[PDB]
């Protein structure tokens, strides 16, 4: 079970997986089996023969490579490794726009004092929740608890403060705020669409935290330039890292941005600790333990 | 028992208060033992000899004459008829700054698509709140539940979520955010000063959503302009109402503002709630029942 690291890996990082394995960075790799990676080129993985599993640091797995993959092998993932972190930045992500800080802030600033801008309440307010556990999960308590009426949706229902669905649709109905943290696999890709959108409060204000492609991005910009109210707050972007390809959207007023820094690659402390816990799951993958977050080709096919 | 108003009343408080009070609004008020304002002139005091007992709408007093107000009339304020609205308001004038929400939407507007600045967790945090119970009290519990070292201050102990403190300086000592709630009476004027907020990080952020006075005015700008990473988020300001008295604050980059709209002259419906909240305490002064929120006239002397 040598070990390659696909990137750095701090201190603790590495000298808990010394304890452990082999470390493997350059020349051939042939008996590794290893994992703990970031990202993987379908290159990387035949100059690997024989792997037994795959532990990405990051949360998701929509972007591993998939057809380049043995239908055996198994990915171990993180999640809830950055939950509180992406958790509290949803929040801000929601109250920033919802409170009308940013809004009143311009004002202020441009020398406008006018209270015309009425503030919204969560209290008693529909607030859907697309996506449950971990940071979903966290969100809607929080909603709940400043007295949100929280709708939450999810595949796999089981559930706590909120009115779980299994339709999206219900959950965004007349919805004054939705924040989404859906995963993306074959079944989250442009599941939310313009009509679904559209089926909240003029007046509202959607944010997306977790990957983009889970919103038709034609029908985001569309009712963004129908409903001069409706807000779109995001974390997260089609242009995955490049940004400059929707920058059409960093134009709009109705629409507020951040570079993908919801915890990970905005937190430093959030990365290493992502990192300490891969470092444990990938521990147990030998130790005959259980393998947290294991995935399943046919989601993604 | 006549009752004085002096300003517009929701038709649902009229009706109630004309079951127990012939409403006055004008004319001889000498046999007015009344009450029910937001604000009140010595000019309407003089008038009224028979005054016994004075209902504000309002969560303050220190707007009130007092030196005007006989020693036994009897001043009850409203408190926690907001205390929802403006707590939840308090949390957004923390997250949008402290996330760096704000900042990263300019970035994004700009084109500036790098992450240079790293985002602050909340989770684990030194976090301070001046004024507990109500609106402190609800932040406080809401921050706890965040994952931070909520320092609740106040004058009387007795709390929950935190480490409850009778000195404002230690709560603020090396804090990295401050939600400020305080009343403001004789005790509280310029409570907090330059070198106590001096005591917080240099890159924390402080929340006022209380009265301003509270604060000294020549601190908070001293401050500012040592501190750039230093940040004031305030709904509230010394103008009072005036706003552009204090626009060198606006100016400031490290500062975001809001024209006191943290629930109250903020949304409608909030207004609605305090004034029936007013007009039920009034109603069982009226019936002879213990009315709630009795102001102690020392506090402002
Ligand atoms: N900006 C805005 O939109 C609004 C701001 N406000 C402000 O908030 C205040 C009401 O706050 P709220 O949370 O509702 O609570 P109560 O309404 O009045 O506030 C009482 C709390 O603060 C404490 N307190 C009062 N005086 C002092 C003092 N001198 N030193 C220390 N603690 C003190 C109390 O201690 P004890 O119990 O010992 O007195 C208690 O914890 C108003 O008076 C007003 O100034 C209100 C509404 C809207």
């Amino acid at each position: 079970m040598e070990l390659y690291v696909n990137f750095e890996l701090p201190p603790e990082a590495e000298e808990e997986l010394r304890k452990y394995f082999k470390i493997v960075r350059g020349g051939d790799l042939g008996n590794v089996e290893a994992a703990l990676v970031s990202r993987i080129t379908a290159e990387e993985l035949a100059k690997m023969p024989r792997l037994k599993f795959i532990q990405v640091v990051t949360a998701g797995l929509d972007h591993l490579p998939w057809e380049s993959i043995p239908p055996h092998v198994t990915v171990a993932g993180n999640a809830g490794s950055n939950a509180d972190a992406v958790a509290e930045f949803a929040l801000a992500l929601l109250l920033a726009p919802y409170k009308r800080i940013i809004q009143y802030g311009e004002k202020m600033k441009r020398g406008d004092y006018g209270r015309d801008v009425e503030i919204p309440l969560i209290q008693g307010e529909k607030v859907a929740v697309l996506g449950l556990g971990e940071i979903g999960t966290r969100v809607g308590k929080i909603l709940a608890a400043l007295g949100a009426q929280v709708r939450g949706f999810s595949r796999t229902p089981k559930e706590g403060p909120w009115r779980f669905t299994n339709s999206l649709e219900e959950a965004l109905r007349e919805a004054r705020a939705a924040v989404c943290a859906l995963p993306l696999n074959k079944h989250t890709r442009g599941l939310v669409k313009y009509q679904h959108l559209a089926l909240m409060a003029e007046d509202a204000v959607f944010v997306n935290v977790g990957r983009a492609e889970v919103l038709d991005r034609d029908g985001v910009l569309r009712i963004l330039k129908e409903r001069p109210q409706f807000i779109f707050a995001s974390d997260v972007w089609w242009g995955r890292n490049d940004f400059a390809k929707d920058a059409e959207f960093f134009s709009l007023p109705n629409v507020v941005a951040t570079p993908w820094v919801a915890g990970g690659y905005g937190n430093e402390r959030v990365w290493r600790q992502m990192v300490m816990e891969a470092v444990r799951n990938l521990i147990t993958y030998a130790t005959g333990g259980r393998p947290r977050n294991i995935a399943k080709r046919e989601d993604y096919i």
